[PDB]
């Protein structure tokens, strides 16, 4: 059943596997140069991890989740993030998809430089009912409108979008911490590039800028078996049920929300985002 | 399906997740004071890794203190790598034959410990291990499994050339051979042999600290050694528990009287030759 996989922890809903050993996070030690990646669950957090790695080997071309650790990731003794982490040289680059309140303190006590990113809502919770269906262990949803319904009320893993959203871009006022959108790496990935190259102190020639755009495409990538999971087992993660380079577009909610569900949605967003001056790119 | 899951490698069904990468296995490097830990599956490995791991030390789970050689899942599970970064001495896990294993552990001359059990009792046990694991498909009756085995059409492959293999290597005196059915028979006498094979001294706190923590009831609640720090998703444990009954004779339930007639026949043929010894 869906509340034997899933507990609410601290206010938060979550995969009970991640929270049996939650001291395991909570006293984790970061190091200085340490770097943070987080992201709401299906927001193109493959896609930028493979954009900043390339950044760190000058444009040179192991699966990624080996090369970038996923911090809380744990599944008894088979799967352990904290413990790949421990034994990782520096510098390190870390994934994460925690709320400010429950990520690792010594991270903030460090002054690490993180990144984070975001999609918009309607089109997360489409990728995101995709992806209950393809891992195992996880409860099917009865229908794409039953799933939303959770979706509104934060009750799905990592909990409410609304409440990650507002807290992280309240964290984004210190200048070590970067804030970009899914929609704009669409729209105009060689200015974004660049972005990331300079935050990253490094120099953005014009040779290496161009490797990075023809690596990191959707085709590319789609192709390329380190970055698109199929070095992670079926018995796990079932691709045959639904694959996880997908799509890759904007505007997929048109071909899943029915008219009636999308008004109260929409109406239902104004009232949670009201006073957040975040800025999506318009669609 | 069976053969889509499995296929012949130098004349030896094998898991094809264990051979795509072979070249690995092959040209491992073996260091001088490596053990080497083999068995035909379901013969007991688990509980003589953790009396040797004892005598060692005077909780990881035991795949991660002992790595099982050459299992391999692309890259969520290799063996080889933890084994490149294990500090020595390393002990290592396998279930190859002989002309299988890295020729390096030969060359170095490494100790190695070899241990069997009666193949009718094997045959029972390794039933269900098909049942447990989620990617294997499961045999359509016990009969029909039996048929497989006496074939050699199961992973790893015949257990008659296995055995007969392994005892022809144990004429070395750095290669020792042992049985299920003496350990539990007569456990004193294995855990003594054993600590004076690995050159260590047998003393009266030593044997019995082994003794009560090996126990069948002792290692079935054992997190480290009952296989549950091991993911469902793989090992389905609600199907069959790894730590099953751990008794000698377990066949009487299974084998109807004429399956038991044919297998005893069949057996009698391949072992004609072969000198071991099997306890009554
Ligand atoms: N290079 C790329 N360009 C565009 N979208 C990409 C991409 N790499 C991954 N994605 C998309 O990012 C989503 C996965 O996000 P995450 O990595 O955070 O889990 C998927 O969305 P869709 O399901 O809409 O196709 C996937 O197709
Ligand atoms: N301490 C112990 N005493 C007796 N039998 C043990 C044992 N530890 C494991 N076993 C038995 O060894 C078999 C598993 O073998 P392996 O370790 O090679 O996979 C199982 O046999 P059964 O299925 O007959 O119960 C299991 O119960």
């Amino acid at each position: 059943e869906y509340y034997e996989v899933f507990g609410e922890f601290r206010g938060v809903l979550m995969d009970k596997r991640f929270t049996k050993y939650w001291e395991d996070v909570e006293m984790f030690l970061a190091r200085p140069d340490d770097l943070v990646i987080a992201t709401y669950p299906k927001s193109g957090t493959t896609w930028i991890s493979e954009v900043v790695y390339m950044i760190y080997k000058e444009g040179d071309v192991d699966a990624i989740f080996n090369r970038i650790p996923y911090l809380e990731c744990r599944n008894e003794d088979l799967i352990n993030g904290i413990k790949q982490l421990k034994e990782k040289e520096s510098p390190r680059i870390v994934k994460t998809h925690l709320p400010p309140k429950l990520l690792p303190a010594s991270f903030w006590e460090k002054n690490c430089k993180m990144i984070y990113l975001c999609r918009n809502a309607k089109d997360v919770a489409v990728s995101y009912y995709y992806f209950l269906l393809m891992i195992t262990s996880y409860p099917n949803p009865k229908s794409f409108s039953e799933f939303v319904e959770k979706f509104m009320q934060g009750q799905v893993p990592y909990g409410s979008w609304y409440d990650h959203v507002k807290a992280w871009w309240e964290k984004s006022k210190n200048s070590r911490v970067l804030f970009m959108f899914y929609e704009d790496m669409k729209e105009d990935i060689r200015r974004e590039v660049v972005k990331l190259i300079e935050f990253l102190e490094r120099k953005p020639s014009a040779e290496l800028v161009d490797r990075i755009i023809q690596h990191t495409s959707f085709q590319e990538m789609k192709n390329n078996p380190s970055t698109n999971y199929t070095m992670m087992p079926e018995e796990m993660m079932n691709q045959k049920v639904s694959p996880f380079m997908r799509k890759g577009i904007i505007g997929d909610w048109k071909n899943h929300f029915p008219e009636a569900l999308r008004e109260r949605f929409d109406e239902h967003y104004k009232q949670q985002m009201k006073d957040c001056t975040v800025k999506f790119r318009m669609e």
